[PDB]
């Protein structure tokens, strides 16, 4: 018989949700030759993931309309894109799907789809062909979206600190750790905050959906929880295969550098590339640097540069590095970075704690805030900065806190057991080794 699996993978078509869709995709590819797979993005999508990389011979990529029309110009705002791009509906996902059937002569059998694109459980159904969700956010952010009116309430009426009971396995989540998304009703919402409210209705629809995270790290009563409100809950390890990488010159030498460091010695910085900081907050991020004394990377835009405090730079050129990029999975991989100071984006705090290194948290936008809460109050392996937000006195003494002091010696000895559950996690007999599996299965069913 021929072989007519077909697969149409519709990535949410936006920066750090790009790579861990395609790295499951190239997983899947690689086990199941003989099944096609067809990734249908944005030309602005496929550029950012396609221009470099070589991609397998059952990978083909197809392009469909990002909503912007030619002579619209988006404003300066991390929503409105995402809006545009949602706002093509259904139709615009099909005129991919038409793409792929015509290339590949195979009718679509299932559908894997970012959760944020909603639309694409309608073609499925459509299609009558299974809808698989794949959620690269952070994991216990699943829950918020089947308890929205309780956390609107709560949210509203209690205070501030007040903690999430309601959630089995998050009673540690609090009021303001909550997405503001997710709180906003009237004019205030937005196309996307409706697509994510909706996530409660859509999810128990897919076939399964795939966790982009280590099942091992979750509260077993969340993981329970989940498993009760959906088809099938699937952890695939979130860890990069070998052809998702594209090898880069260290243009900075930041390896190099940190070879020069004592072990766990070094603070390394990054923010996030989505939301701009408020401009105060990254001059007490320099001006702490500075005050700290110890040795640091920093990865930050070079639009910044100009408002970082006048000489710091060439002050602290001795024992630090301010940069525009980093390999920042080598970074966290090397063993003279002592915290990892974040915005606590899902793969970051991903790539922290698969590698022991404890974090200094200042969430700023979407689920962050979550993140920040688990590495905290959780996992235990980190804090969020004394203040909430970057000061100079704060940030100072949670670097200390964390870097030298042996009131952080919990913490520090937190991230490296951490770091062996995950190594365990990914292990031939981890449960996603299990999932994986059952993953394949299902595709190879459809
Ligand atoms: O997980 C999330 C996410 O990735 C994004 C996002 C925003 C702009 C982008 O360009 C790309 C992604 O927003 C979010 C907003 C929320 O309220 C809750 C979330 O969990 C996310």
């Amino acid at each position: 018989m021929k072989n007519k699996q077909h697969v149409a993978i519709f990535p949410f078509p936006f920066g750090s949700h790009l790579p861990p869709l395609l790295n499951l995709v190239l997983k899947l590819a690689h086990i199941a030759p003989n099944t096609s797979f067809s990734f249908i993005g944005t030309h602005s999508s496929n550029a950012f993931l396609f221009t470099k990389r070589h991609i397998p011979n059952n990978i083909r990529v197809f392009t469909i309309s990002d909503g912007i029309p030619e002579g619209h110009v988006p404003a300066n705002n991390p929503i409105e894109k995402l809006d545009l791009f949602l706002s093509t509906g259904p139709d615009n996902l099909r005129k991919g799907i038409e793409l792929a059937v015509a290339e590949t002569k195979q009718s679509v059998t299932c559908i894997i789809a970012d959760a944020f694109v909603t639309s694409s459980l309608l073609v499925a159904q459509t299609l009558n062909v299974p809808w698989i969700a794949f959620w690269p956010n952070v994991s216990c952010s699943l829950s918020l979206y089947f308890n929205i009116d309780l956390i609107r309430d709560k949210c509203s009426k209690d205070a501030k600190n007040a903690t999430l009971d309601f959630l089995p396995g998050l009673s540690k989540l609090r009021v303001e750790d909550v997405p503001q998304d997710m709180l906003d009703v009237g004019e205030k919402e937005t196309l996307f905050s409706r697509t994510l409210n909706s996530l409660g209705v859509v999810l128990p629809q897919a076939k399964a959906v795939v966790v982009n995270f280590f099942a091992e790290l979750d509260p077993p009563l969340f993981v329970k929880y989940m498993r009760s409100k959906l088809q099938s809950l699937l952890y695939v390890v979130p860890l990069p295969c070998p052809q998702l990488l594209l090898p880069e010159i260290d243009s900075n030498g930041c390896l190099s550098w940190l070879d020069s460091k004592s072990s766990r010695s070094v603070a390394y910085v990054c923010f996030g590339t989505v939301v701009s900081p408020p401009p105060q907050e990254v001059v007490a991020v320099a001006e702490a640097l500075e005050e700290s004394g110890f040795p640091f990377v920093w990865a930050l835009k070079e639009s910044l540069l100009s408002i970082l405090p006048k000489g710091f730079v060439e002050r602290t050129s001795t024992r630090g590095k301010v940069v525009s990029w980093v390999p920042q999975s080598h970074v966290l991989s090397h063993g003279s970075v002592g915290v990892f100071v974040t915005h606590c984006g899902a793969n970051s705090v991903m790539e922290s704690v698969s590698n022991g290194v404890p974090m200094i948290c200042r969430p700023f936008f979407g689920d962050q805030g979550i993140a920040a809460r688990v590495i905290q109050d959780i996992w235990e392996v980190g804090v969020i900065v004394e203040g909430k937000v970057f000061t100079k006195n704060g940030f100072v003494k949670s670097l200390n806190l964390i870097l030298v002091q042996e009131d952080g010696k919990k913490i520090r000895d937190n991230a490296l057991k951490v770091k062996q559950i995950v190594q365990d996690a990914v292990g031939p007999h981890g449960q996603a080794a299990e999932d994986f599996n059952t993953l394949v299965e299902v595709i190879s069913s459809s």
